[PDB]
Parts: structure tokens; C-alpha cells; sequence
């Protein structure tokens, strides 16, 4: 499977035809201020510099493969740990998130992938209710040089082949996303490649991230894919929600 | 009974020349809105890969047939279990939905017709009133490849011959409708071909569903029907509502 | 099955223990305007003298059997045939109309009992959609005898008796009921009875019917019923709307 | 394990040592108004006399066998299937429902079991976020006798000594819950008993049903439970909420 190209996704897994896919067009207007959404808690995400981290070009975007013993809780009895962290972009002048907001795609996008605590294996987590969560922020161009994202994006050239991957030092993981952990979207929906399974929990923050115009084109200009292609606009097309109600952590 | 020529269905099927038939032109300014019409209510429609279901070339339309479980309701006691669905479309840039909205025929239309939960059999139901209902949505031309309805169009080649049949996987058959299940429009009237029974509530979502031009060109270029004949232009022409008032669950 | 005692009639029949059961309190603040539900239609109605109706007292109610011939439409396509009607009523100082509006009981009411057309018998349509429809008028006070149901009480001395009949002259039977037939309400519910059917159409008229001060003492006052006892309070607790909306024909 | 007695729970079942156990005290003005929470669907409910349904006395309450056919969602895309309801009561003069409002003990609490339509087997969904649902209704003491509840409190009698069990007629099972679907408090909890298993969404209907003093008394007094005593207050004290908020569908 391969973004832009066949085959088709329904071919490939069945479920990535289901009613209720990511992701999606948030409309903040149309969105329920939940009081009961309580701040996001990290714990374990400030990792040493060893052991070293895989860093992987799979083709369809850059994955950092993360430690055990990375946990986070949506709230009380919502309890899940960190499996991997990667990123959706555009190319030069066209972004490349895979969340809108009111319409408006924003310049990238980190996804940092969960398991829920009461399943032992993903394969027995994928289309159960809450058996994934990813958490989801965007990145916004800014003045300045992110350098928590420096790490990463200076490794990028060493992985430019399509399934090449590095070893990297560990770092502050909680430093790629916002510091407001209490303002967020949260909705039901799915994995937004192969295999789509539903029952996902995704959780979009309201701040966003700022990386540097050179940083963005670091990302979005370094990594090949596919045939003779760049890796670039490696991003679905927006789902309707088909009658999800986005939850808001805030009036 | 074929589509185009002879017989005149009236011939076949007497009851054809009733005075309450489908399909109909929808007036919206013209529609009774009743607020006592509650959003739809589909459960059991979220098919797992296996079984398979069976898909068919009957020489009229393709139609897929629905396993036990797929409850659905019209109102409170008001419960319908799925039968089958099927496809009704145009040819090269002429459009072919049954139902048409002020005069204008949209590109196709699906049908999910039903059994009440009152008879324990198609044959008892068929000419009493709310015995058999059938969903009905209009499918327009949009610029996304549409992944629900590929899983079904990706198949026609395999049942081009009138009479064919194949079987597919299970889908998500709920995803194949709009988004907001409680806007429609309702009236009671009769199948779209002989029999021509009375009694059948059609239920018309408000909004539309989008496949793609080459979606659309798959859907009436691919099967033949009787003779050696193109399976093209499988609806039946806009019938009169002799003193229906179509209602409408929206101001 | 009587009313006051036992057996409990959800061992007699289960219907009577459904969720959408009659008779209910009308809240027509809470009713739904619905501008489809057009003046209901009466055909046959005013019956020669001769062939004489069957009057009986069957230990519930007077009832009225009706000759084929009586036709009522709901709207356009839906029609029904004429079976019976009965009443139901108090005692001296007591109301006993089924149905109440805003929690007023009447002193009276009428019930008449139709056979949707698409059915030969009525045990094929108990329990199914739209089978049986009842239209029912209060009765209240006026300072005139009702000349129309004078023909009938003036008859209920010779069936006093439980179990008892008697032969009455054909009469106008729409002149047992209101001349308003635009203003009503409509929901769906049970037989008030066993079985205790659901899927019953109920009309309810808006205006009410008046009988003289004796001629309802009279209804209340010369029935006997099971036991060594009056037949009198022969109406069923109102029952929860549990979720139904009625609809009324006006705003 | 037992009511009243020895053992202690944890030590048959250390997960009744849980951190999100249940059932709680609920305090509506501290409870979070989600929008988010639409009203309840359960369709299938209404099922016929035949065929017949195990009744079980098993000690600790009463037990109904639910068929297949049962569905009940959430949300959208969040189905349940049905598998079993029971009680829980008091005795002579004293409350015993499991949920408390304000510290308000009620006469008496239904529970509806159900399954997780993601899941094929019932041990798979223990344990696991929403793998089980339970609906709950208080049960308060009215004037009228209960229809839909007589026909179980009726077939008490039969079953009186520990362990035994008869066939009852098909009822509709909707019928014992309360009238408006759309008012309800959800929580994530356990079940009440050993296991005590965890991710149990509970949903606790605003609205009480209501039952004669008679039938109550049938209820608490009929039944014999573990030793040669009596089986009654077959309720467990409310558990802490540990930081869980409790959502409420309405303002
Ligand atoms: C968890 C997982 C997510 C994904 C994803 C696909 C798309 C996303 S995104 N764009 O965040 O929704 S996450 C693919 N495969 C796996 C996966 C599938 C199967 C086994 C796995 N074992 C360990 C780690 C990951 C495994
Ligand atoms: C359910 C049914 C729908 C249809 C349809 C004809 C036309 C439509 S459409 N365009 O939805 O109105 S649906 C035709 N025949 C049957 C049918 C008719 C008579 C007996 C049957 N027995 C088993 C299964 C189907 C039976
Ligand atoms: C139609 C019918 C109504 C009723 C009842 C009718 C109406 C009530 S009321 N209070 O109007 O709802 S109870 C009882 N038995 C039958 C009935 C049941 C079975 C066969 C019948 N054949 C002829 C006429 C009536 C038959
Ligand atoms: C579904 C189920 C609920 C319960 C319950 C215990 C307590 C409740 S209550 N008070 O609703 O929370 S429900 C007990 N056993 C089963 C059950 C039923 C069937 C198979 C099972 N296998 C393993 C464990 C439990 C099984
Ligand atoms: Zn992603
Ligand atoms: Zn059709
Ligand atoms: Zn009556
Ligand atoms: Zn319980």
C-alpha cells in the first residue's frame, strides 16, 4: 500500500471501510465541552541518551520505535504506554497535516502511538474499544529553531532511502509535543493507514508545536519513498464524522 | 419484465397501475416536517471480513445479500432486519437515481430494503402497509475515490454476465449512507419494479453520498443485463403522488 | 380477564406488559404539529334501518357490531373497514374515559374499531403495523339528548343483563361522533385490552360529543358485568408514552 | 462468596481491591454534562412468547436468560448485544439497590448485561475498557402494579429454593426500564460481585420504574438464598471514586 496509488485500501484491509475512519475535520463550534476531560499525565517520556532509539524511513513516513515503560493516562482508569512516534507532512508551500481545523490543514503532524495496559499484544487491541490511543499535535512554522525536533530532523539524511533506518540517543519525547496537556479534542475513530482498524482513541491537542521554515523543508524535502518519489504529502484525505460528536476539554 | 422496451409492466404486473407508487419527485418546500421523526436507528451493520456475502448480476441491478442481525428502526417498536441492497444508475454522463429532488436526477441510488419484524415472511409482508421499507441515498460525483463503495465496484468485472454471482468479504454496510441519520425524507408508496407492491415506507436521506467520475463510470459501464444489452439505466420513471404528502424529519 | 380483579392480564396475554401500550395521557403541548395528518374520511357510514345491528352486552362494554360496507381513510392509501364500536365510561360522580388530556378524565368515550383493507381477517393483522386503527371521541355533558346515541341506550335496559343482546335499527354512526374531523391527535399503541396488540393507529378527536345528564346515567347506571356487580369504570389505567411522540393535525 | 458473611471479597477475588470499583454514590451536582452522550438505542427487545426464557434462582439473585438478537448501542459505532438481566433488593422495610443518589439508598435496582460487540466470547471482554455494559434502572415503590415486571415477580415462587429454575413466556424485555432514554449518568466501574472485574461502563437511568408495595415485597421476600436463609439485601456498598467523574447525559 502507498499513498496517491493503488491498491486500494479496502482491498488491502477491509476495515478502512468502515463508518467511523481518521482523520478528520475538527469544527470547534460543533464540539462538546466535556468537563470530565481531565489533563494528560506522561510519565517515563524523559528518556537517558542510552539506549539508542530506531529511527526508520518505512516509506510512508519517519517512525521513532520508543522504550518500554513510556506510560500515559487519558484519566482515572484510562491508563496506556507508548509504542512508536512519527510524523505527517506536505512539501514546499502546500501542508501536510492529517487533521483540519475548520478546513484549515496545518504545515505537519506527530502522532505518538498507545496501547492500552489491559492488552498484551496489539494484534488482540486492533478494533476493540479504546485497545489504541494516539495522541496528535501540529506543527506550526515559527521563528526559531526547535531543538528538541533538531534531534530527529538532522538524522533524516542518513535514513533517505526508502526502508533505511539509524540508531538515535534517546531524548525528551514529552519536548516534540505542546506543554498545554489540558486543553485538547478527543473522538472514536481509527488508524489513518492499513489496517484502519476503529476503536482508537485519538486525543488532538489545541496548542501547537513550532519548528523553523528550514526544519519543515529539513522534514518534508530529505526522505524518499516509493518508486523514483519523494515522501511527501503523506497524508489521508479527511473522513466525515458520520455523526461523532468531538469531545473538547474546554468552554 | 425488462428496462426500455416491451412489456408494459401494467401487463405483467397489474398492480403497477396502482395509484401509490415509487418512485417520486421530493419538493422540499412542498414536505409535512413532523418532529416526531426520530434519527434512524441502524445496529448490527459493522460486518466482520467473514462470512462472505453474496454479490449478484440478476440482469436489473447488482444486489448484495445481508445476513441476519442488521436491525434497523423507522420509530419506537418500529423494527426492520436488512434483506438485501442494491444499485440504481444512469450510463455515460446521463444520470440514473429512481427519486429525483425538484426535477433533478442525480448520478445513482442505493436501496436497503427491509423486513418488518411483524412477519415472518418477505411474501406475508409484501402489499401490507409497512411490511417492507427500504433506505434509499442519492450518490453523487465528488473528488475522493469513495472506499466503502470500491469494495463492492472493484467486483463487477468479476459478474459482468447477467446471471453471474461472486462473494465478497464483509463490510462496514452502514458506511455505504450519509452522515446524519436523522435528516430524510418519508412517504409510503411501492417497489420501483414488478411487483410494484404497496405499502413500502421509503425513507430518502436528506444529504448525499460522493464516488468518484471513474466510481461512477465503473458502476454503469462494467455489467450487461438481458440480450446482449448494457445494464444501463435501471430505474423506473417519476410516478405521481395522488394526494401523498411526502414528510420531511427537518424545519 | 375483567377490570378491578385478577387474572393479572400479562398472564392472560404478554402484549399487555409491551412498552408502547393505550390508553395515554394527551399532553398536546408535547404533540407534534404534523401537517401531513389531512381531515379524516368516512364512507358508508349512514346505514339504512334494515338489516338490524347486534347490540351486546359483553360484561366490558356495549358494543356495536358494524355491517361490511363502512370504509374510513387515515389519508390517501390508507384505508380500513368498520368493525365495531363500544364504550367506556364511569359511574355517578366518577369519569371513566380512557384517554385524558392533561390528566382530565372525561366522563366518557367512544371507541370504534377498523380492519386495514390489505388484511382479510383481524387475526392476521394483531400485532402488525398499521393493522388496526380505533378512532375515539369524549363524551361529555351537553343540554340536549343526543338523539343518535339515544337509539342506543334507550336499548341498554333489555341487555342489562351480562351476556345478553339485542337487535337495533341501522342509524347514521357518524352522528356518534364529532363533526370535527380535521382537529385530532394520532399516536401508536395497543388494543386497551386483551390481547393487548400493539401496532394499533389511534385517532383522537379534538372536539368532544355531548349526551344529556340521563343519558349518562343511563350508560353508567343499567349494565350489570361479572360477579353480582355494575358495570361501571370499564377503562384501563393510563399508560407511559415511554418515548412515542404524538402527533396532532394542527399547530 | 456470599452477602452478609464470610469470606471477605478481596480474598476469594482480589480484583474486588480495585482502584474502580462500583457500584457508587452518585451526586448530580457534581456530575460533568456531556453532550456527547445520545440517547440509547436497543432494538430486538420486543420479543415474542415463544420461545420460552430460563429464570434461575442462583443464590445471590435472580437471574433471566437473554436470546441472541438483543442490540443496544452507546454511541455510534459502540454496540452491545444482551445477554442476561437480574436484581437486586432489600428486605421487610429496608431499601436495597447497589446505586445510591445523594446517599439515598432505592427500594430496589435492574441490571442489564451486556457484551461488547468487538468481542466473540464474554471471558475475552472481562477486564478489557468497554468490554462489558450494564444497564441500570432503580426501582422505586408506586401506586399500580407493574405489568411488565409481574411477569417475573409472578414465577418467583417456583423457584424459591437456591439453585432452581423454570421456562417463563417471551416479554419484552424493554418494558422494564424507564420511559426517556436520553437521561442517563455513565461511569466506568466493575461488575458489583466476584470477579470484580474492571472497564465496565455503567449506565444508571435518571428516571426510577415503579412497582407496587405487593410486588416489592414479592421481590425481597419469595426467594431463599445461601445456608437455609432467606435471599435479600443482595446489594454491595458503594465504592470510592478515585478520581473518576461521573457524566450525566443532560443539564
Ligand atoms: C500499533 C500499530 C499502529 C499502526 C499505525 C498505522 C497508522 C497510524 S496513525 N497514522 O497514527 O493512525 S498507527 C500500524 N501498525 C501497528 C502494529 C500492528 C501490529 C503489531 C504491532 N506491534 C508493535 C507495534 C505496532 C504494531
Ligand atoms: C424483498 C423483495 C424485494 C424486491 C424489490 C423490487 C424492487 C425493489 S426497489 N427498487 O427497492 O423497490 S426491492 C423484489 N422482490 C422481493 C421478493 C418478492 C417476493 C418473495 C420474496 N421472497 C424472498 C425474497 C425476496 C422476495
Ligand atoms: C378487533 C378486536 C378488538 C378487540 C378490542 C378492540 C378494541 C379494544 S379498545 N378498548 O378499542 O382498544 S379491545 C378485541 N378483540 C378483537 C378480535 C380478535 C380476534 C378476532 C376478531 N374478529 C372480529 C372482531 C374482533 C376480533
Ligand atoms: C457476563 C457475566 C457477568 C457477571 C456479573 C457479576 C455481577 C454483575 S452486576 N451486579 O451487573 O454487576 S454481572 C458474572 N458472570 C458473567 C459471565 C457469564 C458467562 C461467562 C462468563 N465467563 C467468565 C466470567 C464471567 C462470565
Ligand atoms: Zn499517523
Ligand atoms: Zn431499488
Ligand atoms: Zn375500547
Ligand atoms: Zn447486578
Amino acid at each position: 500500500w502507498r499513498y496517491g496509488g493503488d491498491p486500494p485500501w479496502p482491498r488491502v484491509s477491509p476495515a478502512c471501510a468502515g463508518r467511523f475512519q481518521s482523520p478528520v475535520d475538527i469544527r470547534p463550534q460543533l464540539a462538546a465541552f466535556s468537563p470530565a476531560l481531565r489533563p494528560l499525565e506522561l510519565l517515563g517520556f524523559q528518556l537517558p541518551p542510552l539506549p539508542e532509539l530506531r529511527l526508520r524511513n518505512n516509506g510512508h513516513s519517519v517512525q521513532l520505535t520508543l522504550p518500554p515503560g513510556l506510560e500515559m493516562a487519558l484519566g482515572p482508569g484510562r491508563e496506556y504506554r507508548a509504542l512508536q512516534l512519527h510524523l505527517h507532512w506536505g512539501a514546499a508551500g502546500r501542508p501536510g497535516s492529517e487533521h483540519t481545523v475548520e478546513g484549515h490543514r496545518f504545515p505537519a503532524e506527530i502522532h505518538v502511538v498507545h496501547l492500552s495496559t489491559a492488552f498484551a499484544r496489539v494484534d488482540e487491541a486492533l478494533g476493540r474499544p479504546g485497545g489504541l490511543a494516539v495522541l496528535a499535535a501540529f506543527l506550526e512554522e515559527g521563528p526559531e529553531e526547535n531543538s528538541a525536533y533538531e534531534q530527529l530532523l538532522s538524522r533524516l539524511e542518513e535514513i533517505a532511502e526508502e526502508g533505511s533506518e539509524t540508531q538515535v540517543p534517546g531524548l525528551d519525547i514529552s519536548a516534540l509535543l505542546p506543554s498545554d496537556f489540558s486543553r485538547y479534542f478527543q473522538y472514536e475513530g481509527s488508524l489513518t493507514t492499513p489496517p484502519c482498524a476503529q476503536g482508537v482513541i485519538w486525543t488532538v491537542f489545541q496548542q501547537t508545536v513550532m519548528l523553523s521554515a528550514k526544519q519543515l523543508h529539513t522534514l518534508s524535502d530529505t526522505l524518499w519513498g516509493p518508486g523514483d518519489s519523494r515522501l511527501q504529502l503523506n497524508f489521508r484525505a479527511t473522513q466525515p464524522l458520520n455523526g461523532r460528536v468531538i469531545e473538547a476539554s474546554f468552554p
